[PDB]
DNA sequence: ATAATGACGCT
DNA sequence: AGCGTCAT
């Protein structure tokens, strides 16, 4: 009762760029704007595998992982841009640099956690505090929230999207407890005002559109972000959670998209996140373990405590290439030459990293996959990273895997290698 | 025959 | 240390 802790302590946003790789290519090539288009890599195999799809092309059913030859059958006017290739592999530099543009702008507003190349969580608790003080006690106008959705509103006794959005925003703002700087709903509202400002800044200064979720934790902010894509932001209040989760499939919640989520569904005999509330914490801990049990108990009530970590820089820098099917590497010099390609890209990226960020990696991780073997990595081995020298790194990486070579013949490699992966890790102040 | 990456848990 | 899960 007077002591129940309701997970309303923070204001957290998740900002995610809309069809990001497509937007980067579309800013550079105006002929691609506002058309169905996709970004692909490796043109030689069925037109390339699609890794990003504009919303106009999604309306025809084009999805990521589709072959471009197959996507053209769904969308004959689909326009393509292809990832740069360097040293015989995909080169994502252009998108990393675009990502840096966005991240630096978000960093001006608050502490951000870089979560992927195109999204970052934002901890707005302090910033909300400040703006509440600066704003006398004056109402929050709907004009401050021109792209915001209030999830679950409108309710109670218009046929177009923007009309619904406004009605719900009006209902929310009409109900707001403005003379109450402690109310979690007021805090989220002010957080949403700031995220409008952050997204306007991103669009003005980069040309890129994005969406955002605003809620009290990372999981809800990420869920909310996807509710009204593209180019829109969604506020998910604590109060919206029971109805939102009542028909929310379990797999849609961050970290439940895989085997854990599948076992939650099968073991408990449930479909929706809200049905989790019927189980005691001990019961959930008995099926899924102490931390997963506790996490599920709180999460299905809308409560989650994972912090927004102050980290804008990756912890690792890695290069990898697949060699599927008959292209699997089978001679030792083939293995050596690719390791050298990977090491040369890694040297470039590390040197830049050291200049910009004043740190050095100190460990090199070599990972390979074998023909027939099932998993992402078949095998990982590590060694010291003492010099950003591509030839040393590729030689060292070879040294530590070369006795994986089951092959008798002096010049062959068996089993064939279907993946090579070099990763620099364990950064330290430089 | 998606691919290329990245964060982190378990042991 | 080396492996497994989950994600974009
Ligand atoms: C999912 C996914 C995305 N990406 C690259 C390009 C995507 O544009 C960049 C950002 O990912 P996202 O936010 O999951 N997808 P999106 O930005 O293209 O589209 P949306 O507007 O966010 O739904 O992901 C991959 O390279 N492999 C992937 O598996
Ligand atoms: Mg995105
Ligand atoms: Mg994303």
């Amino acid at each position: 009762g007077p002591h129940m802790a309701t997970g309303q302590d923070r204001v957290v946003a998740l900002v995610d760029m809309d069809c990001f790789f497509v937007q980067v290519e579309q800013r550079q090539n105006p002929h691609l704007r506002n058309k169905p288009c996709a970004v692909v890599q490796y043109k030689s195999w069925k037109g390339g595998g699609i890794i990003a799809v504009s919303y106009e092309a999604r309306a025809f059913g084009v999805t990521r992982s589709m072959w471009a030859d197959d996507a053209k059958k769904l969308c004959p006017d689909l326009l393509l841009a292809q990832v740069r290739e360097s040293r015989g592999k995909a080169n994502l530099t252009k998108y990393r640099e675009a990502s840096v543009e966005v991240m630096e702008i978000m960093s001006r507003f608050a502490v951000i956690e870089r979560a992927s190349i195109d999204e970052a969580y934002v901890d707005l608790t302090s910033a909300v505090q400040e703006r509440l003080q600066k704003l006398q006690g004056q109402p929050i106008s709907a004009d401050l929230l021109p792209s915001t959705y209030i999830e679950g509103l409108p309710q109670g006794p218009t046929v177009q999207k923007e009309g619904m959005r406004k009605q719900g925003l009006f209902q929310w703002l009409d109900s707001l407890q403005i003379d109450n700087l402690t109310s979690p709903d007021l805090q989220l509202t002010v957080g949403a005002v700031i995220v409008e400002e952050m997204r306007a800044a991103i669009e003005r200064e980069t040309g890129f559109q994005c969406s955002a979720g605003i809620s009290h934790n990372k999981v809800l902010a990420k869920l909310a972000c996807g509710l009204n894509k593209p180019n829109r932001q969604t506020l998910v209040s604590h109060g919206s959670v029971p109805q939102l989760f009542s028909q929310m499939p379990i797999r849609k919640i961050r970290s439940l998209g895989g085997k854990l989520g599948a076992s939650v569904i099968e073991i408990l005999g449930i479909e929706y996140m809200g049905e989790l509330t019927q189980f005691t914490e001990s019961q959930l801990q008995s099926h899924f373990g102490e931390k997963n049990g506790s996490w599920l108990y709180a999460m299905c009530r809308g409560i989650e405590h994972d912090p927004v970590k102050p980290r804008q820089l990756p912890k690792t820098i890695g290069c990898s290439k697949n060699f599927p099917g008959k292209t699997a590497l089978a001679t030792r010099e083939q293995v050596q030459w690719w390791l050298l390609q990977l090491a040369q890209e890694l040297e470039e990226r590390l040197t830049k990293d050291r200049n910009d960020n004043d740190r050095v990696a100190t460990q090199l991780v070599v990972s390979i996959r074998v023909q027939g073997d099932k998993r992402l990595s078949s095998l990982r081995r590590c060694c010291a990273l003492t010099r950003y020298d591509a030839h040393k790194m590729s030689h060292d990486a070879f040294t530590v895997i070369k006795n994986c070579n089951t092959s008798g013949i002096q010049t062959e490699w068996s089993p064939p290698l279907t993946m090579l992966f070099l990763c620099a890790t364990k950064f330290s102040a430089s």
